[PDB]
DNA sequence: GTCGG
DNA sequence: GCTGATGCGC
DNA sequence: CCGACGGCGCATCAGC
């Protein structure tokens, strides 16, 4: 992609107003248009000299237009450099970093005047479990996790899966699967021949083995197909400890283990690609199903590739490396 | 906020 | 007790 | 003008 001083400072600005709206605002689908417009411009491979050039793209319109003027004449935006100024709506924004902490939680905190992580650490009966984790490991998530670590991780994962019951399956998928030097966290898909779309303590059975050896450190959620933890790579008798992780478990019937497998996989950007480009059918995570005259979705296809998938579309298939 | 019925 | 709605992360 | 904009699983809240 183009580099970054081309147009970093109206892609930082957006991004920064993208978050303003979701954090504080409460405004979702203006978060998502703010996401698209610096993603579009992201992209283009020229230096914007005027909000005229930037409205021709896709996403950007008559505001964000008039943004990137106010931007290019004053190298800053008068209602950003206001609600930076802002103690609450900093604060709201600041908060939503802690995993578990939303929008509506952040603004019922700062309401109360808990403002700071100081203030979180001090209110830990004001915060759920989940909560909890995400301030306990504050610095940890927000941590990129190197590939070289990542492979440690997937050795540990696929040893001890294995260990429970030969017949499972389990892929690393994300970013991970596209070959990326680094990830956010690591995210797992699991089957076993016992469960399909018609079909005890799969999931549960292999959460415990991780919990066991010390991988897994601790829960956020857990329910009969997704789990959503903590895990950390053991250290040698005296290397300073590995960070704490983000690691995902998903367990899926075998006979939807494909879709599955290219939906995790991503990015979330090609997937919204191959969705919208799909001819007379509809892919989600789970099926690949032909859209009737109507539009209306019929049954699922057969799957026993994800080339399958490429082959109903029509799509040249494109491996984990080129869905970037 | 942007798009498009 | 329970159902359904909402918040949350991704 | 005005509605769509992603949808899923799990934790927790609101209310019967
Ligand atoms: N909000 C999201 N909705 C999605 O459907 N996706 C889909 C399902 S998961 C897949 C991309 O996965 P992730 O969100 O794990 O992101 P990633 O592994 O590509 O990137 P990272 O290394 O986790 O930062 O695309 C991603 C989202 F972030
Ligand atoms: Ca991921
Ligand atoms: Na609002
Ligand atoms: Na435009
Ligand atoms: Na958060
Ligand atoms: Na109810
Ligand atoms: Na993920």
């Amino acid at each position: 992609a183009p580099q970054e001083t081309l147009n970093g400072g109206i892609t930082d600005m957006l991004t920064e107003l993208a978050n303003f709206e979701k954090n504080v605002s409460q405004a979702i689908h203006k978060y998502n248009a703010y996401r698209k417009a610096a993603s579009v411009i992201a992209k283009y491979p020229h230096k914007i000299k005027s909000g005229a050039e930037a409205k021709k793209l896709p996403g950007v319109g008559t505001k964000i237009a008039e943004k990137i003027d106010e931007f290019l004449a004053t190298g800053k935006l008068r209602k950003l450099e206001k609600i930076r100024q802002d103690d609450t709506s900093s604060s709201i924004n600041f908060l939503t970093r802690v995993s578990g902490i939303g929008p509506s939680a952040a603004r019922k905190f700062v309401d109360e005047g808990i403002k700071t992580l100081e203030d979180l650490r001090k209110n830990e009966d004001k915060l759920n479990h989940h909560q909890r984790i995400g301030l306990k490991y504050f610095g940890d998530f927000e941590k990129r996790i190197p590939r070289e670590e990542m492979l440690q991780m997937q050795d540990i994962v696929l040893n001890e899966v294995k260990k429970v019951d030969s017949e499972y399956i389990a892929t690393v998928c994300g970013s991970f699967r596209r070959g990326a030097e680094s990830s956010g966290d690591m995210d797992v898909l699991l089957t076993h021949p016992s469960f399909t779309s018609e079909s005890p303590k799969l999931l549960h059975q292999v959460v415990e083995q991780l919990q066991k050896v010390h991988f897994i450190t601790d829960t956020l959620s857990k329910g009969e197909t997704k789990f959503m933890g903590v895990c950390q790579l053991p250290s040698k008798n005296d290397e300073k400890e590995y960070p704490h992780r983000r690691i995902d478990i998903r367990l899926i019937p075998k006979d939807q283990y494909y879709c599955g497998v290219l939906y995790f996989t991503g990015s979330d950007i090609f997937n919204k690609n191959m969705r919208a480009h799909a001819k007379g059918f509809t892919i989600n995570e789970y099926t690949i199903r032909p859209l009737g005259v109507t539009g209306v979705a019929g049954e699922p296809l057969p799957v026993d590739s994800e080339k399958d998938i490429f082959d109903y579309i029509q799509w040249k298939y494109r491996e984990p490396k080129d869905r970037s």
